[PDB]
């Protein structure tokens, strides 16, 4: 629920994993989403995702295709 270093979701989205940027997560893509991008793409805060069952937040990357 921790913004890290921020990158555009077309970066995020279009990517291979292995040639993400130094310290991005495949695994955590949407903590690199802007504060603007979050919110837009999820529509809550993060820390209300986070505290959403590991299957919803998953369903949820799964439909943006940041999963």
């Amino acid at each position: 629920p921790t913004k890290l270093e921020t990158f555009p979701l077309d970066v995020l989205v279009n990517t291979a994993a292995e040639d993400l940027p130094r310290g991005v997560d495949p695994s955590r893509k949407e903590n690199h989403l802007s504060d603007e991008d979050f919110k837009a793409v999820f529509g809550m805060t993060r820390s209300a995702f986070a505290n959403l069952p590991l299957w919803k937040q998953q369903n949820l990357k799964k439909e943006k295709g940041l999963f």
